[PDB]
């Protein structure tokens, strides 16, 4: 038996297209999910200040941001986790001496340096930015992105050890999405759930990329697009349609849930 | 032996124009030397707080008038009022048309009125101020950013109006929220969430490092420190503090310039 009360969604390549934004089907998946009591939460590696307004607009249940450091719920701020202070000034010290491209967030912003702005410029012409990690001092930091070879990544590993855990990383263009132990978007989810009195069986989630994995151990059924990253849909109970192609409602309706 | 020095900013640790003396500055290194733990007390933000106050080395700080608690780098507590309760009132105050500012703990929002409200203040920088010295920065530049509000953790809210707004801001938060700080003559209201004044901050870091009320000396200046002297065994004001906190003060020490903190803790053999 299935009586769903939780629908996690992931926003970008999931909910909402990169270039397209949120399909009218979503928007009215999500409007008869909280209709059938199933509340609808948003799981992103984006932090509040980063959610897109289109996404705020929906009036979804909940949003974990940042990655899993953040989880609010009907306004209420449940969670909010930040690193160590003095080890993030450790690694920002660290990151500007090595010279690799770097940014570190707040739950606000993004601080990046040089390097890591012409990474965000080239990613956008391949569809304003500004090195102001000069910025940070004392800001609440929730997540590293990091561009460098092992040995850097190493000394990273060195100042943060236990703290950390990577959330993200894609060998090939030297990526590393480092996050603090234990607040992935999977645990966030876990915390919501227990907050909730919601359980793993009466979880639904739908994601896309690397950091979306760890959603399949706090839910019960897990979907994927064909565009996903190719681990996520391996572990995957199925793959829906793409966005634009009302996959999130077509695989709703599928599994009765709307 | 004292364990916790706690400290304010505006008007007991740092002059709103000459800034902290030398000889706070080595009383601070002085109690930490001697084991003692200094720890900031402001209703400041870690975003409001001014540089020299962070070049300090203190052990922790109590920001957001108590929503905010870190010691040694580590973030030990950070409450932010309800969104949705928050916009309500945003809403409100919006169509009352009063001056009126929120802050999350990088960032102040504040409408035309309140830029106005703040840009005074800065003007009259070195009067006697009791509140004004509370929010002047010379770090920024005051603009109305109200619209820039959206989805920020917002734990304070300062309103500038007739009790009738005021009220009204009241039933849309309910036991929410209290009153860190009242300014009658000036109609300010300094709104902060129910539980989580400097002395209730104060509470949840002594629990914490397991450090009790006897072992705690604070200094303080404002209306907003009358609960911190109520988590304390020695409460510490100065000639020109708010009266109410000079009423239940242990003592009153001397002028910010004149060594108050290091003459009284070397009184008091702290150091
Ligand atoms: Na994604």
């Amino acid at each position: 038996m299935k009586l769903y009360k939780l629908l996690i969604l992931d926003i970008d390549g999931t909910l909402r297209d990169e270039v397209y934004g949120i399909p009218e089907s979503a928007k009215h998946a999500i409007r008869l999910c909280q209709k059938n009591h199933c509340s609808v939460v948003i799981c992103t590696g984006r932090s509040m200040g980063t959610i897109q307004d289109d996404v705020l607009s929906l009036g979804v249940d909940g949003y974990i941001a940042g990655g899993g450091n953040y989880i609010q719920y009907h306004g209420e701020l449940l969670y909010n986790q930040s690193f160590n202070q003095r080890l993030i000034k450790e690694v920002v010290c660290l990151l500007k001496k090595r010279e690799v491209a770097f940014s570190i967030e707040s739950q606000e912003k993004v601080f990046m340096n040089q390097k890591a702005k012409e990474i965000f410029e080239t990613m956008n012409q391949l569809k304003t930015y500004e090195n102001n990690i000069e910025e940070y001092k004392s800001q609440d930091i929730h997540k590293i992105c990091l561009w460098s070879n092992e040995k850097v990544f190493d000394e990273v590993k060195d100042i943060l050890q236990d703290k950390m855990e990577l959330a993200q990383r894609d060998i090939s263009s030297q990526y590393y999405e480092i996050i603090q132990k234990d607040f992935h978007k999977g645990k966030a989810i876990k915390r919501l759930q227990e907050r909730l009195g919601v359980t793993q069986k009466e979880t639904i989630c739908f994601g896309d990329g690397q950091n979306d994995i760890v959603m399949f151990q706090a839910s019960d059924v897990t979907i994927a697009m064909k565009n996903s990253h190719q681990q996520l849909k391996d572990i995957a109970t199925s793959i829906c349609e793409d966005i634009f192609d009302n996959g999130i409602y077509k695989e709703l309706k599928r599994r009765n849930i709307i």
